[PDB]
């Protein structure tokens, strides 16, 4: 009953949401430059991907990327490369140095990036849930106002974070400011057109976690997020994702992305931006 989705940014290049599992969310982006096409979280069940690209779309299959370790998240790399491979390749697997990533043949590390055709892959370090998380910001370099695809893993979802199971609200924090500082280059006006694509359809929990514990009621934030909820738990009831919210959407609804605002964090008086994350946390 999971139903695929497709974000596109100008003509530049498409990401389409793939459910996989129960829950999960596998992703191709697809680079309209060149036809080169990515996979994002690739687990066991990846034959969807390639339901996908034999419907809807010669292109190159060239990269696989993991933002994560964890099986859900890279349990079909040998496989899909070995796919893949039989049919064309070179199958480019990225994935975060100190995450050890199955199959893995660029290990990245904060700041590296890695091309997809004309579209850059930028890395940002997220230890956390993983000791070797990462997120990856995808972009057109020629096309920079057509948008940007964040890929978060399990450390961001829509108005959620992961479990810290390899880590503690230090390292969440941290992962929050680099995700809500993104565009500080460009006075944040590329957040409207950042789109947030997590590991998880968690949305509906998280929400319900947003309306119930934003703290201020006076705020049309709170409005926001009960509009939001509905209008996910819509989509999710015909079966469509969630995903994606923009980021300039997260900063209102995700109060764990709030920690990083500073007024957030004295409006919320559950103490400094770490108590507010373990608060928030658990809770
Ligand atoms: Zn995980
Ligand atoms: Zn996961």
């Amino acid at each position: 009953m999971r139903n695929y989705c497709t974000k596109t940014f100008g003509s530049a290049f498409s990401v389409t949401v793939v459910p996989t599992l129960k829950d999960n969310f596998s992703y191709l982006i697809n680079d309209h430059t060149t036809h080169t096409l990515a996979a994002v979280d690739v687990n066991a069940d990846y034959k969807p991907i390639l339901t996908y690209i034999e419907e809807h779309l010669t292109y190159t299959f060239s990269t696989i990327l993991s933002t994560h370790k964890h099986w859900d998240h890279s349990g079909g790399n040998a496989k899909l490369k070995a796919e893949l491979e039989a049919m064309n390749v070179p199958v480019v697997v990225v994935g975060g140095a100190n995450d050890s990533i199955p199959a893995v043949t660029k290990p990245v590390r904060e700041g590296d990036r890695v091309q997809v055709g004309d579209l850059s892959v930028e890395v940002i370090d997220a230890p956390c849930h993983t000791r070797g998380h990462v997120l990856y910001k995808v972009q057109h370099p020629q096309h920079p106002n057509d948008g940007v695809a964040l890929f978060t893993g399990d450390t961001m979802f829509i108005a959620g974070i992961g479990a810290f199971f390899e880590g503690d609200e230090k390292d969440m924090c941290r992962a929050m400011e680099k995700v809500y500082h993104i565009h500080k280059g460009n006075d944040y006006a590329l957040d409207k057109v950042t789109f947030i694509f997590p590991g998880h359809e968690y949305t509906s929990g998280f929400m319900t976690f947003s309306e119930k514990t934003f703290p201020d009621r006076a705020s049309d934030d709170l409005a926001f997020i009960q509009a939001q909820r509905a209008k996910y738990a819509a989509a999710v009831k015909t079966g469509d994702p969630s995903v994606p919210s923009s980021l300039a959407e997260e900063k209102r609804q995700n109060l764990f992305l709030r920690v990083a605002d500073p007024a957030f964090v004295a409006k919320m008086n559950q103490g400094n931006a770490h108590a507010l994350m373990m608060y928030l946390y658990n809770a």
